[PDB]
């Protein structure tokens, strides 16, 4: 097959180096051409860690057969590669002699956090939280719902960016969420909060993460929204055609006080939605948060 293409060509180790394949610390030996497959790569090339001995894990050819590929390394490690004479290619080419190269592997640190800062976006019920993890098996999480007249304030100050700056809020859950991600694997995983009924009453929350641990921590706060308002803006010219409809059937939502608030939380205008759960207001250059309220339930939405 790629045989032909490749023959008469001499194998070379063209490269060894580190490079991040999926969340994880791959291995990589570049070879000149096509290698052969049906070859014991652990009989040939051996990985060995200077202090602990022999790095396990299978060697991983690429589709294009030019690349060995030995996944999940272990951070700031000294190992020792021996590619032996034997190594084969697919035009029957090996090397001339045994080749003996060393690496370092890269320092990367341990860390965990939330995916995002959040979103405005309501939702009925909250199922679970997006985090992401590196060599962090748990996590210890602080959950506040923000006080409904403390909001706008809240939602201004967040929206610029805080020790005391919490009795905007209330805490309602602490717990701990064991994430295990594979190791030295930086895996997408999610906090399940789905059955935490305190989190499922209608506001707007913050999810802080403990800061206690020698982490990069990268989003260590998240916001979400528990509403039955559904809110949306649609802008023509000078012109904003809000709409309130409910999350759970889509009917229009009529009666809910809807706000156009600045940068620093205040008040720009009101209106009511009306039988079609419409507000049509003008636009102002000022207003950077839509508000939308009605029994306990709130909605915000950006502007910005």
């Amino acid at each position: 097959k790629l045989a032909q293409q490749s023959a008469g060509k001499v194998l070379t180790l063209l490269d060894l180096s580190e490079v991040q394949l999926d969340g994880a610390a791959t291995l990589v030996l570049t070879f000149s051409i096509p290698l052969d497959p049906d070859q014991d790569f652990s009989r040939v090339i051996h990985v060995v860690d200077k202090k602990s001995g022999k790095v396990d894990g299978a060697w991983e050819l690429s589709d294009n057969l030019k690349e060995l590929r030995l996944r999940h390394l272990e951070p700031k490690r000294d190992l020792i590669v021996t590619i032996g004479k034997e190594v084969k290619a697919l035009n029957n080419a090996t090397f001339s002699k045994d080749y003996e190269k060393t690496i370092t592997t890269r320092d990367i640190q341990p860390s965990v956090g939330f995916a995002s800062r959040g979103s405005l976006l309501p939702g009925k019920v909250v199922e679970g939280l997006p985090v992401m993890a590196l060599n962090v098996n748990n996590v210890d999480v602080n959950f506040f719902r923000v006080k409904p007249e403390s909001l706008p304030a809240f939602i201004s100050q967040w929206e610029y960016r805080s020790d005391k700056l919490l009795q905007m809020a209330d805490l309602v859950y602490t717990g701990r969420f064991d994430l295990n991600p594979a190791r030295n694997t930086r895996e997408k995983l999610l906090l399940p909060l789905g059955d935490i009924k305190p989190l499922q009453q209608a506001g707007v929350y913050l999810a802080v993460m403990n800061q206690a641990g020698r982490y990069d921590y990268s989003n260590p706060a998240t916001l979400f929204t528990l509403s039955d308002i559904g809110v949306s803006a649609h802008r023509y010219h000078n012109r904003l055609d809000i709409f309130t409809q409910s999350l759970e059937n889509g009917a229009a939502q009529q009666g809910i006080e809807v706000s156009l608030l600045n940068e620093k939380g205040q008040t720009l205008t009101q209106a009511t939605s009306d039988a079609q759960g419409h507000v049509q207001l003008e636009n102002d250059k000022n207003a950077a948060l839509l508000l939308a309220r009605k029994d306990g339930q709130t909605t915000l939405l950006d502007l910005k």
